[PDB]
């Protein structure tokens, strides 16, 4: 869904409001290949402390799940980078997988990812997001073996998006392990998301064979400092990561 050589931010709509995620994608989409918008969810049990912690301050400060289609179509009228919404399950399940992929394909949307897809719904959830115009993205973690990723990447319309929980500050050999299987494998682009913090992790990474490259803790880590005003500083952190 992007070029090759792509950073791609991730950031947890309405962290600290929804207005502020709409700033801060404006603010660096002049560096994004592609982008990671996240749904905020009660229980993220399968992301970073970091991460989870930004879930809770955007729930907490009255998050509601369709101000991340506000967010997507008010980003759409200044720009055409490709968007793909992070979400959990649960969300997406309670409303309606089939309304809930027509809006977002609606405002906007591009692709998406759940998290925690059930194996038992993957198959009818593909042929809905496909029918609704929707890519689809699957996450693979280190301990995601051969066989798996293989049928990850056949089900795979958007991109493989390869995870390592490990965090850092260098990137675990672990995650380096699934980024090179992954490579011999997928037809797809992957894109990692190995909690990059230095320069030195996204010219590795890349040289490494991965198609894109995805920045969340590190933008919102920032978000949790500045709030509203971390703006300015996300695009220094990003222009640090991109050697400019």
């Amino acid at each position: 869904m992007f070029k090759d050589g792509s950073l791609i931010p991730y950031l947890t709509a309405g962290d600290p409001d929804k207005q502020s995620t709409l700033n801060f994608l404006l603010a660096l989409d002049e560096y994004a290949g592609a982008i990671e918008l996240g749904i905020p969810f009660s229980d993220p049990i399968a992301d970073g402390k970091t991460i989870q912690e930004s879930h809770y301050r955007a729930l907490k400060n009255g998050f509601k799940l369709r101000e991340a289609f506000w967010i997507v179509k008010e980003f759409r009228r200044h720009s055409s980078t490709p968007i793909v919404l992070m979400t959990y399950y649960n969300p997406i399940y309670r409303a309606g997988v089939r309304n809930f992929l027509a809006e977002a394909k609606a405002s906007g949307v591009d692709g998406i990812l759940v998290v925690d897809l059930p194996v038992f719904h993957a198959k009818e959830f593909t042929e809905i997001a496909r029918a609704a115009g929707i890519k689809t993205v699957f996450l693979a973690a280190p301990n995601t073996p051969d066989e798996r990723l293989k049928v990850i990447d056949d089900m795979t319309t958007g991109f493989v998006y390869l995870v390592s929980l490990y965090g850092t500050e260098e990137i675990p050999k672990t995650a380096y392990d699934l980024l090179r299987r992954a490579k011999r494998i997928c037809r797809n682009k992957v894109a990692v998301g190995f909690g990059v913090s230095k320069r030195e992790h996204v010219v590795s990474l890349l040289k490494e064979g991965a198609n894109g490259v995805v920045v969340g803790s590190a933008l919102v880590k920032i978000i949790g400092e500045k709030g509203r005003e971390a703006t300015e500083f996300l695009k220094k952190k990003v222009e640090e990561l991109l050697g400019i």
